[PDB]
């Protein structure tokens, strides 16, 4: 299996290209395009490492490329929890869609965030605000596709089942992997908690079989501090967690949020993985 990992919202993390150089990570998520919406010009947000605004970030594309060399892929995030977005009519998913495709996939744009590197796709991380036209959405990006440059499209609801804001995404059966986000849901009955595997275990076999995509991720923090809850100590996630869902035929992977909090993480889990 792979692990993907989310990248760009702490600058002490690490560069994006040592984040790919460290031969641990598949898939490398750049977050986030924190503010979108009613044709209003969206916000790109990495913290301290660059600020897209002020165009310091163009630096970026050879970072990008670095990776993708390395046959690691590089999609960019939309939404967040800390964000403010929502689309207001299907016209807006085609106005957004369209500033992916020109701003960080294979269209053209005079004002390119992250510089002339071509994304590998979008990842959808929709946590809050309301839940229409996100269906929209993917169906303007995949239509952007073609065979000789894929858009990918990965998306990471929470453990919830079914989730409310991107469920009608994840019908249309255009996403290629999806990472569950089993953490900070502690009330939900399908995450990890102390002395207790059995949620966990059987949300993800709902998620599996109730799900169109053909990769499922199990999706974790990295630290204790990484989420409000949830954290695997990383003896009882190799132990009494990956062999079992290791036998689903989507297995996909891990993905931890995230690159910061991921110190040791990744390095231990690595070979089970
Ligand atoms: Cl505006
Ligand atoms: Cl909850
Ligand atoms: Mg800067
Ligand atoms: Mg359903
Ligand atoms: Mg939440
Ligand atoms: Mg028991
Ligand atoms: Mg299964």
């Amino acid at each position: 299996g792979d692990i993907a990992i989310y990248w760009g919202q702490n600058g002490g993390e690490g560069t994006l290209a040592s984040t790919c150089d460290t031969g641990r990570y598949a898939y490398v998520i750049v977050s986030f395009v924190t503010t979108f919406g009613n044709f209003r010009a969206p916000v790109v947000n990495l913290a301290g490492h660059c600020d897209p605004a002020a165009g310091t970030c163009t630096g970026l594309s050879d970072e990008i490329r670095s990776c993708q060399g390395k046959d690691i892929k590089v999609l960019m995030s939309i939404g967040g929890g800390a964000g403010d977005y929502s689309l207001v009519s299907e016209a807006d998913a085609d106005n957004f869609a369209d500033y992916l495709w020109n701003n960080f996939l294979g269209g053209q744009s005079s004002s390119r965030p992250l510089g002339d590197a071509v994304l590998d796709g979008i990842d959808f991380d929709i946590e809050l605000g309301t839940t229409t036209f996100y269906d929209t959405l993917a169906r303007a990006l995949s239509s952007r596709s073609t065979q000789a440059a894929k858009v990918y499209l990965t998306a990471a609801p929470q453990c919830p089942h079914p989730d409310s804001h991107l469920d009608a995404a994840l019908n249309t059966g255009l996403f290629d992997n999806v990472w569950i986000q089993f953490y900070n849901n502690p009330l939900a009955q399908c995450q990890y908690s102390s002395g207790n595997t059995n949620d966990i275990l059987s949300s993800w076999n709902t998620w599996t079989s109730s799900t169109t995509a053909g990769k499922i991720f199990l999706g974790l923090p990295a630290a204790p501090e990484a989420a409000g809850s949830g954290y695997i100590p990383p003896d009882v996630l190799t132990g009494q967690i990956l062999p079992q869902i290791k036998t689903s035929a989507k297995y996909g992977g891990v993905m931890l949020y995230s690159k910061f909090y991921d110190t040791t993480y990744s390095t231990t889990i690595k070979d089970q993985v």
